[PDB]
């Protein structure tokens, strides 16, 4: 399926073909997507490596600047100028995701990520059990994950967890309990999870453990059982990544090698009667592609679900066909717990995300182009968020975490730049 948002994933320096040049990587991906008719007016930029927040600030600012230069199609004098230019460019950076180790997620680093324009942070959690983390000689603790998650949430950012079932020392039941805990213990409650079973790749510590007879990775059966469980209990407010990996099968010494693990999980869940209600399974574009149906307007409602997370309250607002369970748009509103950013006080509510599922060329059906943007759903969710913030929680200002290329949208709704955010006085 072709999405309206182009994902541009780039690699930082210690990809290979361009010597890790940020501009060349970004440009090459955009041109490659244009070659196949994919829209590139909206770009999600993903910074891969996991060590980016530990690099020199000089390097971080330059790297992001040059990615934006490629989107803007012109040179700039500074990061700030490239960001300003990009607000009205032909290729707008609507989201910026930074991958990082949980222990590289201090207040100082979060300040830097906000300066860069980040909207999402993916934590290399892997496991929530310190026994497993220490056994595999990982460089972080679950305490690091818990603290990073709270600091990110209280700064308005989206939080994703990379999780690895089947690590040394774990078990099917241990993995299942981990997923239950991540969605029902307020220390965690991520917005998004990226799941793939632990693999044995030559040259890693996991390879050494495997060589010694300390590690037998999951085969397909076990991975399917764990991931199927995880999806069956995922809350409606959790977004999941397409189950896959960019690692070719010839480098996998041991572990799951087949390329359709996601499809195998789907068929397993069908066989067992396991339903999935998370964002990816219910979003309008995915439902049309998988099941050939569209939202029934007689049954579209504004729905609300609250949960406790990182000491505060998350409000998940959505427009949904509640007869067919099809998700059209959603907004993540947070009453923060212990913020540190200068622009967030105890009378502030945070809009951490607004997403209206938009254009999408489903090549395999007959209704070619389908979209729910420009129909009012985004504006209606914002109005409801403002009402809740003011009337129910007594807040006086609301701050939106906005992609660089989305600021203009919030300006139309009366918001103005407040530090790193778009803000409105209630």
């Amino acid at each position: 399926t072709i999405s309206g948002v182009a994902v541009v994933a780039v690699m930082t320096s210690p990809g290979l073909m361009f010597n890790f040049d940020p501009y060349l990587q970004t440009r090459a991906r955009i041109e490659q997507l244009e070659k196949v008719g994919h829209p590139t007016d909206k770009i999600e930029l993903i910074i891969m490596g996991g060590t980016f927040p530990a690099r020199e600030i000089e390097y971080q600012d330059w790297f992001i600047k040059r990615c934006l230069d490629a989107m803007n199609e012109r040179e700039s004098k500074s990061l700030e100028e490239a960001q300003k230019i990009n607000e009205t460019a032909k290729h707008r950076c609507v989201a910026l995701c930074i991958e990082t180790r949980p222990d590289y997620c201090s207040e100082k680093e979060i300040n830097q990520m906000l300066k860069l324009g980040a909207t999402r942070v993916e934590l290399g959690v892997q496991s929530i059990y310190n026994e497993i983390l220490k056994l595999c000689k990982r460089g972080h603790s679950v305490e690091d994950t818990i603290k990073a998650t709270q600091l990110l949430k209280d700064s308005g950012l989206k939080v994703s967890y990379h999780l690895m079932p089947g690590m040394p020392g774990s078990s099917i039941e241990m993995d299942k309990k981990m997923f239950k805990e991540i969605f029902t213990n307020p220390d965690f409650m991520p917005d998004m999870v990226k799941i793939y079973p632990c693999l044995v790749i030559e040259g890693t510590e996991l390879y050494e453990m495997w060589k010694r007879g300390e590690f037998k990775p999951y085969r397909e059966e076990e991975a399917i059982e764990v991931i199927s469980y995880a999806k069956s209990i995922m809350p409606k407010w959790v977004r999941t990544s397409r189950i896959q990996r960019d690692i070719p099968a010839t480098v996998i010494v041991d572990g799951v090698k087949k390329s359709n693990l996601g499809e195998l999980v789907y068929k397993y869940m069908e066989k067992k009667g396991l339903r999935c209600r998370c964002i990816r399974c219910r979003e309008v574009g995915h439902v049309y592609y998988k099941k050939g149906i569209l939202p029934d307007p007689e049954h579209i409602k504004l729905v609300r679900e609250d949960y406790e997370a990182s000491g505060g309250t998350e409000i998940f607002l959505s427009f949904e066909d509640v007869k067919n369970d099809i998700l059209i748009a959603f907004l993540r509103l947070r009453d923060p717990y212990k913020p540190f950013r200068k622009e967030i006080d105890d009378k502030t509510m945070l809009v951490r995300q607004l997403h209206v599922f938009g254009w999408e060329k489903a090549l395999t059906r007959d209704i070619k182009e389908v979209s729910w943007q420009h129909m009012g759903y985004g504006r209606m969710l914002m109005k409801e968020a403002e009402r809740i913030a003011k009337e129910e929680f007594g807040k006086k200002k609301i701050l939106v975490t906005s992609g660089i290329g989305v600021r203009e949208y919030y300006r139309k709704l009366g918001y103005k730049r407040v530090g790193a955010y778009m803000g409105k006085e209630l």
